[PDB]
DNA sequence: GCGTCCCGACGACG
DNA sequence: GTCGTCGGGGACGC
């Protein structure tokens, strides 16, 4: 491919009452915090200026996070979750404008928070939760865990948002149809478009329930993504993947403005995306 | 430098 | 067009 390139369209900053939105959420798997931060991805952030930033695959310790962190006046209140002994692999973190009432690790379950990819959020309005949802690896090696992943996560979602309303952000680690990738019939055996993962995302938009925000306001729009593997010159073509999302409560959409996807911003195999919300 | 964890390009085919 | 097979980018802890 490569001529079935794709032009994000311009941020819609009005609800459809027309309430203009107070809300800017981004999130980036930035493929290593510290790689991405010399890759001048703060300064892409800088520019954005979101009111809460999210990040996963930090890649890094605490005590090693970058002093460049310190120089965000607009994010100051910095959350981070690592797992518990594999250093330097997956991690996840939120940086927010204001102070949440509360904010949690994990899904609850000891099973499943060894790994630092879980981090929950909790404003007046709503319950904000990013996430790096596990890979399932090469030779689908890893198949039989996420599916216990996406049983305790979207029971754990569940019952987030019957308290308060709920946005999920981050690498969810899925392309929903075919319309969310490049390759639909080649990836078929892949780990991110295997049956069982789209029919675990599916569930999970009817249990919860969430709505996918690209998608609700972008039904039939297709080339969007927001991974592209390194090999094979695969993002100057466009051969990509839609694994990372914000999904809401439905209670949500008349709040909603707009899901962005930064397809020039670069830094990591991802790019980030962003919600508009008139709350 | 290695070990590890995060798939598009193509002959082969009929 | 679909089915294997192969060559194959980057960040990090050791």
């Amino acid at each position: 491919e490569g001529p079935a390139l794709y032009e994000d369209p311009p941020d819609h900053k009005t609800s459809p009452s027309g309430k203009p939105a107070t809300l800017k959420i981004c999130s980036w798997n930035v493929d290593g915090l510290r790689a991405w931060i010399k890759k001048k991805g703060l300064d892409w952030v800088k520019e954005e200026a979101p009111d809460i930033l999210c990040l996963q695959e930090t890649k890094c310790s605490e005590n090693k996070l970058p002093a460049e962190l310190q120089e965000l006046p607009g994010l100051s209140h910095q959350y981070w979750s690592a797992p518990s002994d594999k250093e330097g692999y997956s991690g996840v973190g939120l940086l927010s404008r204001q102070c949440p009432l509360k904010v949690s690790y994990g899904i609850g379950d000891e099973e499943h928070d060894q790994e630092g990819r879980v981090i929950v959020a909790e404003f007046d309005s709503f319950v904000l939760v990013t996430a790096y949802v596990p890979n399932a690896g090469r030779g689908l090696v890893r198949l039989e865990y996420r599916q216990r992943w996406d049983e305790a996560f979207r029971k754990f979602l569940k019952g987030l948002a019957s308290r308060k309303p709920l946005v999920l952000c981050g690498d969810l680690n899925v392309a929903h149809e075919e319309i969310d990738l490049r390759n639909p019939k080649g990836n078929k055996k892949n780990a991110g478009f295997t049956p069982q993962e789209r029919q675990g995302f599916g569930e999970l938009l009817q249990a919860v329930p969430l709505a996918d925000s690209f998608r609700h306001l972008y039904p039939n729009t297709p080339y969007a993504y927001t991974f592209w593997t390194y090999m094979m010159n695969a993002r100057s073509k466009n051969v990509g993947w839609r694994l990372d999302y914000f999904l809401l409560s439905h209670s949500l959409l008349p709040a909603l403005c707009d899901s962005k996807i930064r397809s020039k911003a670069l830094g990591s195999d991802h790019c980030p995306i962003t919600l508009y919300l008139a709350l």
